[PDB]
């Protein structure tokens, strides 16, 4: 029995690779067939999790067949929710991917939601926003195939084409502006996919905010400010060295800025991107495709899923764009700077201007409140100080030298 | 029309003195231009380009054993030469077997050059096997010093540098993925490689240092360090110019270290010039020191001069995966550092003793080779990648109190 | 007073039209009585060269060439309408009258143009081979061009001499230089969706296959390796010549350039054997017609570039598919650079996207007609270039501004 | 009610194809049979002009034939009605501000956008009244008037004159011109004859324009002139690229001292204008010349393209046209011969400027021409083709770089 195997079995079995309060209970159960399952699994902590279960209990492995199963019921229970779409196939065989993440038939990839929001609180929005996006025609992304969601229904597994000849952004971007340093592109060359990523995410939102949009209350409004000026007393109480000493001079400067968030109340608030930059967008033979739809990471877990405003994912792409231009000058022996420096400024206004175009063409100019661009973007370069200190030490110089750009 | 009068009619030589027929048209011209710079053109009257013939008639030349030996040139074939065809300083891969390199600028007259057909020929004939496979050498001769013009060795495709390997090394090591004996296997690999390198190259014999060589050793590293102090900004330049007066003590040793064994040296050597190729390693670039002019490449160098180019650039390897690394845990790292070059010394000394060659490396050269060899990492930065000052000031850091 | 005695005491500008702003005396080597006073006349001049000249006598016993609106065309029409000369007729053609000259021609009865061979090959050459096309697109069911109603050859030795053709009029009917570029301008100010922007492109590419298809049943010939080796040489030439004479930054670029297309052109000795059928030659929008949704094909005479006695040579159908596939490229261009307040971000991307919709379409199309081998892929790269290097010496020749449009091309053929 | 159906109705109402609303109807103008001329404000006082017809008049429901049928024969003291000897009752409408084409020889053009209660608007209907009643007759046959009564300044409406079908305008005509000239189908003097016209016709233009007054240009007015060409100079230096940009930046001081000379001009006199005076603004329908447009310069503030202007500068504008019809001809005609063409290019200034001054002469009223601008207004309008290059047609720049290498070295 499925209960009474999964209580027996070691609290460990909800882990593809430490320590799990026992014993577990099955919430739920989804029967594959052949001896294959999706389980709800809940420790001794009311922690809850996607286990892909198999027969001999132990947990599916890649080559198994658990995730190979679950396309097959895509391709044809209350408490379960298989939404499939079109151009979802019955492939076979399995291969991880350390991106848990299962290729199916080397065109799919399965991704398990290892760990779940407790009974009743939000998690991952990812199955409402690729359901918007397919829903609306927005097709620069990779096509979707399947969503499993446990009945907002939380996500268990999704599953989406496999682009093997894909590189995300910090790949194709910092090569173009290389390209661009050394001669072998020109100006307008390297433009031209700063302009395609503004169309791209006017498409993306417009196709997003056919759900809804919701008015910023002044509680809203009010509760922004105060993250972000306690994000930025965190970071100049870690940030150290001269960056550090920059940014505790900053810091009244900034502040100032984020308190003109308060007049901004009644701005719209639609589905958002969340955790929007070039690294979410996988370039294939010159077609884009925007992937990871799970929320910023630096939000708590029941807040990934709120409506933010437009100029959040805006920021977000356009603070990247400067952040691809000092990568490359940093990291590049006998770069010449003066090109990356003035495709920096040119890449964020080909964005800008390609991105109000397509909102204007789609009707859907009020999404987008440019009021929010400075306090957001001086938000997004505060949280590339906290990102230094706690993975990537001396990634300090993004900040400081984009701040000293943006602080004339 | 003749060879003389047909070239004599300027961009044939970018991609007549001398002249190599290989049949069929094609032949190789050391062609000399009003400068009285010489170039090696493969002629075919167009300059050969990849798939005209002319490097593939080079390798038929060299697989055919027997040939009368032209009066100006020196063709030395090896085993690895065979008849493969299709094509692929300029290189032309010939049938996806053989590399064919032509050296496009040749130093003047009665100037020495590359040495690397040197290099070359004494490796594969003491049994030296850890390089691609050798298969000819065309060379000019002029007066006990050949003219190197064309170097064929064999094809690795899947072959990374250690740029490549080793950092991936390092970067499993950290994440557990690689037990650190793992680790320390290919740097203890590395110097049983060296050792025979050395060995090899010193049966063309050793030449002993002068007074006049060791004294110029300490005027070359004393002003580096002066152009390093004078060059390095911010808290980095700080330390050292701090810690300048204590290198500039031990390059002072140098003074007593007249007679110390000279030999035919790799002159570039570093991880990065070592390929991991079916399992096994290649050494690769036998063309001399880069930073010395084009005329002092040839030259012999204390053998201990390669080994701190890698233990250098093995404790760079490190300094890399812990500055790129997100989330690393750099005690692992760091212990890799001082224990691959315990593996390198330890193999490399022991190696050299098997074949009757320890007194080829002479360690007390080690540490002001080795302060020189990082400084030159500061002047690397300043003109080249400014960030770059963090791996000679960590490397110094450890090697400072325990030298 | 008989027609060869007044052309030998005519002025030698007789055999000329109104280019008059010619070696005597002159000599008449055939006369097509076409009645009335009216005939064709094929007079040699002293220099040995041959012209086509529709003559009319006068009245008072002397002769003049014909003008638009003498009847000598209106003659011709009828004579078609019912040995030395061929009158072929096909079916449509009328004893319409009527004349009205055209710069481009007399178009006769307000239906039917008529156009004389003016310039003729010497006595032996073979010349325009636009009366062989028009036959083979005929006798094929190729119908995708102007209505023909008859042709005027002179009977001479392998080829019939060209002296005359008549086609269907079609009056407002636009070249693809009008519809193509009129077509974008709209696709750039959302006029047209992208979709249907590319049919045109798509409708060409079945155009061509169906034409080439045609003409490849007169037979094909396998390129020699001599024949090979002059593309090479032509092309090489070429090159040389527009980097010798572009001026201005696109010159500097021309030059850092050479070389890299210059690599290309060695590509051609490895393609001996290649199929060449006949070919339309000068082959771009410019010679396609709209006319109410239905395309049409002009201009058969050959490609100017070439001497008058090789424009009749069998080429490889990719040189027809270059020519198309550039001037598609040009069209959009000339859309940017030319109209004002302009979004290029839609042009630029229908200049992939025309490329691509012609190819697929005239691969299907040689697919569906089983006429796969007529088109060697291999000669599309080198082809390309020599096309783009033509545009430079036809700037410094004829329209100096025009190097921005090879600089453009090149400018993303390169780094690609 | 015509006001309360106005009042409730859906504020794009005044849109022919984003409004404030409600709509309130200032005045209506009831043509009949339920066809009527609405001037509409929105919420945000901006009047419109809206035909109106009872179930926005769309082009065949009938009311611009109603207009038409109107002006041959005011039925309200609001508005003018102003008739002329020419209109006829025509039937048949189709579209082509909105211009209608009503029994194909009559457009009817709507001032859709209406000005500001008490500012200026487009001195179309004034210009047109003027010209007819000082016999002027190159242009297209006036029909009718119809204005808003408002004070001193009746706010003009609609506006319907003679349709030409088969006439091009001057950068038709003029480039075919000049091309026939360099291929030798046209003598010199066949090719400088229009030019000679034009300017026969410019200056009875302002003869009549003069005859409805003549104000003295003030110190302030002189001197505003070279404030505003200064930084138009100025922007297009400082936009300008490649060589042509270095020649202008190279150019600007001596430019720019010209522009100084202005404040002696003070009292020079000022003249209703044509406001947007070149070639393309002159039809030439079976022999003769019509010219059209009287809007104003567009770059102006809509409030002032009613302002008088010196008569110069309609005569630069033309003389700048002409140049620049013989550097598009050079421009874009292959195996073209410039000789002639460049020959043509001061030979149809002068032709222009002798007829003009003659012809002023005739009319005794060479006083509206004050040749000392003609220099430093010809700059400013080359300096203005900088500006719509780099604005709207980038290889543009060409035009005004080969002017002024040809004007500099003349005129100094
Ligand atoms: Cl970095
Ligand atoms: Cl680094
Ligand atoms: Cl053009
Ligand atoms: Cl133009
Ligand atoms: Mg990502
Ligand atoms: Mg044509
Ligand atoms: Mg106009």
């Amino acid at each position: 029995n499925w209960s009474e195997l999964v209580a027996a079995a070691d609290p460990a079995l909800v882990l593809p690779s430490v320590a799990v309060p026992g014993p577990l209970r099955l919430d739920a159960l989804l029967d594959l067939g052949e001896g294959h399952a999706v389980g709800v699994v809940r420790s001794a902590d009311a922690a809850r999790w996607t286990v892909p279960l198999v027969r001999d209990v132990r947990r599916s492995r890649p080559g198994d067949g658990t995730a190979e199963h679950l396309v097959a019921a895509l391709a044809r229970d209350a408490a379960f929710v298989l939404e499939a779409f079109t151009g979802a196939a019955p492939v076979t065989g399995e291969r991880g991917i350390i991106v848990e993440s299962v290729i199916v038939g080397e065109c799919a990839v399965v991704k398990w939601a290892v760990r779940l929001p407790a009974e009743g609180e939000p998690g991952s929005p990812a199955a409402q926003r690729i359901a918007a996006l397919a829903r609306g025609g927005f097709t620069e992304m990779p096509r979707p195939w399947g969503l499993l969601t446990l009945a907002q229904p939380v996500l268990l597994a999704s599953v989406v084409a496999y682009l093997p000849g894909a590189l995300d952004g910090w790949d194709w971007a910092v090569d173009d502006v290389r390209r661009l340093a050394r001669g072998e592109l020109t100006m307008d060359q390297a433009l031209l996919p700063a302009a395609q990523l503004g169309t791209l995410t006017a498409r993306m939102h417009a196709a997003l905010a056919a759900r809804g949009r919701t008015p910023a209350t002044a509680a809203d409004v009010a509760a922004w400010g105060v993250r972000m000026r306690e994000e930025l007393d965190e970071a100049v109480a870690s940030v150290p060295g001269a960056e550090g000493e920059r940014l505790k001079a900053w810091a009244p400067r900034i502040a100032d800025v984020y308190a003109e968030l308060d007049a901004l109340a009644g701005t719209p608030l639609i589905d958002v991107h969340g955790d929007f930059h070039v690294g979410q967008i996988l370039r294939a033979d010159g077609r884009y495709a925007v992937v990871d739809f799970d929320g910023n990471p630096v939000l708590p877990a029941d807040q990934r899923a709120a409506r933010q405003p437009a100029a959040l994912d805006v920021v977000g792409m356009t603070a990247s764009l400067d952040h691809v231009g000092r990568v490359v000058v940093f990291r590049t022996p006998d770069v010449d700077p003066a090109p990356v420096r003035a495709w920096i400024a040119a890449a964020q206004r080909s964005f800008l201007d390609a991105y109000r175009t397509t909102l204007a063409r789609l009707d859907a100019d009020d999404l987008f409140d440019d009021r929010l661009l400075t306090p957001l973007r001086y938000a997004q370069e505060v949280r590339e100080y906290l990102y230094a200190v706690r993975h990537l030490p001396h990634w300090v110089y993004v900040p400081d030298l984009s701040l000293t750009d943006l602080l004339p």
